[PDB]
RNA sequence: ACGAAUCUCUUUGCCUUUUGGCUUAGAUCAAGUGUAGUAUCUGUUCUUUUCAGUGUAACAACUGAA
């Protein structure tokens, strides 16, 4: 049951998109040995930025 | 003195959930009063000269002059 994308569960897949696409680059950027708590936190950062961004 | 093992200690290095996501910050909402009375922290001043009175269980404290 793959189920499509529509008017209500739109915003939500633009999120996760978003997510995915950011995680790429930078951990295509660093060195090599260790990740997934600075992958966690560096999505944290993120969304922060937005917020700055929407606040001016 | 030296090759050299083991325990103790400092440092460098290594490091843990180093916040689960998203939207219109996702939205919205919040403290009674009066009369009498006690308890408890902190701040500030004094252990500093004699004698005479008031005072006190005794001090203390207060009141005068060298």
């Amino acid at each position: 049951i793959v189920k499509t994308t529509t008017k209500q569960r739109l915003d939500a897949y633009y999120d996760l998109e978003l997510r995915n696409s950011v995680m790429d680059d930078i951990l295509e950027m660093m060195p090599e040995s260790i990740r997934q708590k600075k992958a966690r936190t560096i999505l944290q950062h993120l969304s922060e930025a937005w917020r700055c961004w929407k606040a001016n």
